[PDB]
Formats: C-alpha cells, structure tokens, sequence
C-alpha cells in the first residue's frame, strides 16, 4: 500500500507492474499461444470474447454519460468510433465478426450471442456496471489494462499464423488494428490517470480498481477453461444441451 | 418456449420445472453432499457464500426502491429483517457468521470479504444489478430459486454430520432456520408471479429471468471448484498468493 503520495512517474510505474497479472498468463491463453489449443477451444474464444467487445462501446457510452467535461468527451468518443464504425463494414465489431468467420463460424453464431457463456457474460457485465456507477475518471481509468495490451496483440500475430494456418488472414486485421488504438487510448487514459491520481488514497483506490480489471478479464478465461477445456460447462450433470440464458435482461426484452 | 398463455397454476409447474438446473445437480455441491469434500472446499464455499447472504438484504432493498406498491414492500420488508435480525435479535446474516466459526473460520474471516473470489462476486453483484435495475415484479421474482431452497438446506443437515463430524452442531442453525423462510417467501414470490406473468411473453420473459439466476449459482461454483478443487484460483500461474480485489468498489471506497 502507498504511504506516501507517488509522484506521477512512479505511480505509472505501479500501474505498469499490475500487468503481471494480465491474461496473456492465464493457462488458456498459453494453450493457444503455444498451439495447444483445438479448434473449439478457439472458436469457442471468439465467439465469447465477441460479447466483450460489443460491451465496449457500451461502457465507453456510460463513461461519456458521466462526464461533464466536454473536452474529454471529444476525446473518448473516439473509442466508440473505432468499435462500432462509421457505415459499413467498418470498425472494430465487424473486424471482430470477420475474425469469428476466419476460425469457421458465421456472423449469426457471434451475433445471437448463444454461445456466451454466463462467467463470461457476468464479468464482462460487471465491466459496464462499473462504468454506469463509478466516477466517470475512475471509470475512465480502469481502460488502462490497454497498457498491456499490444503485447497481447502482437503475440497472436505471431504465433496464430503457424500454429493455425486454417485461420483466414482476414482475422488477423482486429488484432493488428489494436497494436495503434489500444496506443493512443492509453495516452489519454495514462494522461488522465496521472492528473487524477494526485494522493495516496486515489492511488492505492486506482491499483484496486485496476486489479479489478484484471480480475474481470481472468474470470472470463476461466469460464471458457470450465467449458472449452475441462468438459464442465453449466448444466454438464443434467444435459448436454446449453440451457443457460441468452439475452442481456435489461437492455433487451428477448 | 410457450406460445399460448399458460394458466396460472401451469405457469407456477413451469417455473417449478426450472428446479432440474438447480445448484444441487453441480459436482461442487454433489462432492460435499457425498462426503468427498475437504475441509479447504467447505471453508472456501462457506466464507464466498457469505458474500452472497450479505447481498440478499442489498437486493431486497433494491427491488423495494423499486417498488411504489406499500402493500408488497410491507412484506417484502421482512426478507431484509430476516437476514439482517431486528430487534436486535440475531437474523441469517449472524447464522451465517456462526456457521463460518463452525467450520473453523473467523468472523473477520467472513466479514473482510478478502477470501471472495471474482468469479463468485461477479455472479453476486449480477443479482443486486438486476434487482437494481429491472421492474420490480421480475426482479422480485427472482427469488423464485428458493422454490428449490428447502431441498437443499435438509439435504446438508441429513449428510454433513455423518461425514464431517467436526462441524460444530450451532452450524446447521441457518440451513434450519431457512427450511421455513424460503417457505414462507415463495407464498408470495409465486402470487407475485402468477399474476404478473399473465402473457406468453411475460411468461417466456420469466423463465429467462430464472434461468439467469440458476446461471448465478452455477457460475459461484464454478468459480470455487476452479479455486478449491482444480488448483486453479485467479493468478495460480503467477503467484501462491491472494491477488484478486477485495472490495465492493463502487459501495464502498475501500
Ligand atoms: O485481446 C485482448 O486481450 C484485449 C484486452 C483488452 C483489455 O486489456 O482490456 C482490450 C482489448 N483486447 C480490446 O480488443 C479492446 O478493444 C479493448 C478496449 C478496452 C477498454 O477497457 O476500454 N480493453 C480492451
Ligand atoms: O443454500 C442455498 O443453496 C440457497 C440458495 C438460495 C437460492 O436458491 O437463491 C438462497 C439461499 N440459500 C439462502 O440462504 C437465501 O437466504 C436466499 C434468498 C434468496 C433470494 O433470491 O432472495 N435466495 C436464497
Ligand atoms: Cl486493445
Ligand atoms: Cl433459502
């Protein structure tokens, strides 16, 4: 725990070193890393993580619902722009659609979302929950595992191409995309962090909500490790079917 | 899927199907129930289950502020007394305490949170956002896994004292105490119900709402098998200890 209030450069520093706890050292990630992982195990991947990435623009949009500063806001709907595009084929949810059809599943098994599983589903919620509750600079913040992420990106790019060459290329292009957006999301995210986080008790709050964060991204793997890879999916006891729900209860009727 | 409008006393059968995905059919709590449990597993799944049994009140507050009807939060208001006790009588929350030391726990154990895992809290707050957020009358219908309840209090009082004799007798007060609540509480969980739930949609809609909440109590095991029974909890590749975040971040600062 920080004492003493740390000055901007090392409270980067602190921010930074969470990144030990990152999802490119989650065992499922590894698998795939190392070409372990099977076909399912990656489809099944995309095809939750599509739920992820749908909810981003979400959050984004809750954040720029709290916040009054309009220069920021100019800033942070840029984020939205990127995910949802402007008309067509455009931004980051298609490309993410282009990567579900490049490991073999269509549009329509990402897009009914039957495939979520419900850990996921609860983490990645509790992402936009934050969002909508917390102060739109803490939930600004809690962005900057984006710290870590181009590293993550860039190590698909090079271990995917040989160890699955059945995947398409085009489902290379979110990934490549990311290693300058996550970039430039994080000057502005780091740039907040640093202003914000001006005392020891903002510090030490930020590390936690960054922890949390990071928990959030962790769950979500080890929903996938209970279903993709322990033959432990919900209901696994009384049927082989998925009986598990598949609507987001308060945004959409069914 | 209904097409044609169930009547009430079916619609009631059907909600009462949804007990084949109940919590008692997961391996977690088969493991315990057969004797086969360590006493790491019933410390881990008695100090996460604390944290939902101190959510409970949250959400029953929640749907009542949600709920301009003074007749229903005039007895919907007793949930919360149940668990929090009046008259400074000792309620489940207390119970719960009481069985954490029966198992060989502090009460600062259970009251820290520190040993909740983020799968288990993502399910939990799950439930309080959809209480929050959600028209009372789906959210108080929710409760209606309490339908399955009573089963499973007495299936831990008949077989935990033969196989884990070491846990104290003043634990079984909640589980005990519970086989008449739960009772009592889906009297008026299913009128609610039965007369809200009076289109095929809002009965479809009703049946999703209580798959979401077997979702949650599957999900809250799966996150403690993964810890306590696989070696598997958050971080397991990067550290022997506890990182995870501790707290409730948007109710409490730290
Ligand atoms: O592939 C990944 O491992 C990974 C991680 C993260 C992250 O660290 O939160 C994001 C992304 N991808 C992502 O594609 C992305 O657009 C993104 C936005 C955000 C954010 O919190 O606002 N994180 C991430
Ligand atoms: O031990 C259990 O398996 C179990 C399950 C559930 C349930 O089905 O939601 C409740 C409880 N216990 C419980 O102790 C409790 O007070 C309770 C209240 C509620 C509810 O949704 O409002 N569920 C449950
Ligand atoms: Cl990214
Ligand atoms: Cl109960």
């Amino acid at each position: 725990l920080i004492t003493d209030t740390l000055s901007p450069q090392a409270f980067e520093e602190a921010l930074r070193a969470k990144g030990d706890f990152y999802h490119i050292h989650h065992p499922y990630h590894i698998a795939m890393h190392n070409g372990n992982a099977t076909r399912e195990q990656i489809q099944g991947w995309v095809a939750n993580r599509f739920y992820y990435q749908t909810t981003i623009p979400l959050k984004d949009a809750a954040i720029m619902a709290n916040c009054p500063d309009a220069q920021t806001r100019r800033k942070w709907v840029q984020r939205i722009l990127d995910h949802d595009g402007s008309h067509g084929e455009d931004g980051g949810i298609e490309a993410w659609l282009r990567l579900g059809e490049a490991v073999g599943l269509s549009r329509d098994d990402l897009l009914s979302e039957r495939h979520v599983l419900p850990g996921v589903r609860f983490a990645v919620d509790a992402y936009l929950n934050f969002a909508r509750r917390a102060c739109w600079q803490e939930a600004a913040c809690s962005s900057l595992t984006e710290l870590f992420a181009p590293q993550i990106h860039q190590s698909r790019l090079d271990s995917w191409p040989q160890h699955y060459p059945w995947i398409k290329e085009e489902g290379y292009f979110f990934f490549r995309s990311r290693l300058s957006q996550a970039n430039r999301d994080v000057e502005h995210g780091l740039a907040l962090a640093k202003a914000y986080c001006d005392s020891a008790e903002k510090q030490n709050r930020m590390l936690e909500i960054l922890q949390f964060k990071l928990d959030i991204l962790w769950s979500m793997l080890d929903a996938m490790t209970m279903a993709y890879a322990l033959q432990r999916p919900p209901y696994h006891t009384v049927t082989d079917k998925a009986a598990w729900h598949t609507t987001r209860l308060v945004l959409e009727h069914h």
